[PDB]
């Protein structure tokens, strides 16, 4: 009913999820206003996306992701130029407008064998807030980071969703094909693959075999790799609407 309409939509609210939206409804919680009341029973996350509840309903127009995405570029590399860092996304694919920002990184010192180095991770965010550009955390692990940015103001633009994930080194590539999308475009490509004899998913490329029920990633140095290996043109980004 026109309360169910309430479930709804606090639910709109980063940070609030179904059960979680169901409890405030149990407490008399239904509008926002409401909520701003009452911050005091949000966590950590729900209370930010709740400061940012209408920002984060504006859509994101290239023109910001490309400044966007020179910020971050640029400070992760003169903290080490060894780090990689690829914005994925409808955004790579070439996308008119975004959603939020999409940042995968990576470095050769962090290998799936390591699996341990939240420095790695942390010191770029803290570099990117030391700068003004992130301005909020959502939440903070070891391999992922959700949160809050802008863009610099001159003078103002709305504050945006960015996530940025730690991955290792050797499944990198994988993340980065699988984080681009389209969906459509992995469906097509994993099935492809297998009629190729390959298991791919957002980790590794690995070989099948009888029965099915095989593996041992292969090595991937680049995009370019899984598409060698199942024997396909490369696709440009651009290209993979499906």
């Amino acid at each position: 009913d026109d309360t169910s309409s309430s479930i709804n939509f606090l639910t709109r609210v980063t940070g609030i999820g179904p059960s979680a939206a169901r409890k405030l409804v149990d407490e008399g919680i239904k509008t926002l206003e409401d909520l701003r009341k009452n911050e005091d029973k949000l966590n950590h996350h729900q209370r930010i996306g709740l400061k940012y509840f209408e920002d984060f309903e504006k859509r994101i127009p290239r023109e910001e992701m490309l400044q966007m995405q020179d910020i971050v570029l640029n400070e992760v590399k003169k903290l080490d130029p060894e780090y990689i860092a690829t914005v994925c996304g409808s955004f790579r694919r070439g996308a008119e407008s975004s959603g939020d920002m999409d940042v995968l990184l990576t470095h050769p010192n962090f290998t799936s064998e390591s699996s341990k180095q939240p420095k790695l991770l942390h010191r770029v965010v803290e570099q990117l807030q030391k700068v003004r550009f992130i301005t909020d955390t959502l939440s903070k692990g070891e391999t992922k980071f959700m949160g809050v940015c802008q863009l610099p103001s001159e003078n103002e633009y709305p504050h945006r969703r960015i996530d940025i994930r730690l991955i290792p080194k050797d499944q990198y590539y994988c993340g980065v094909l699988y984080f681009t999308g389209s969906d459509i475009f992995n469906k097509n490509m994993r099935a492809h693959a297998l009629e190729k004899g390959f298991t791919i998913n957002e980790y590794t490329i690995r070989p099948l075999g009888v029965t099915g029920v095989a593996g041992e990633p292969l090595p991937v140095d680049s995009e370019q790799d899984i598409f060698d290996y199942i024997q396909w043109r490369y696709r440009e980004p651009k290209d993979r609407s499906e």
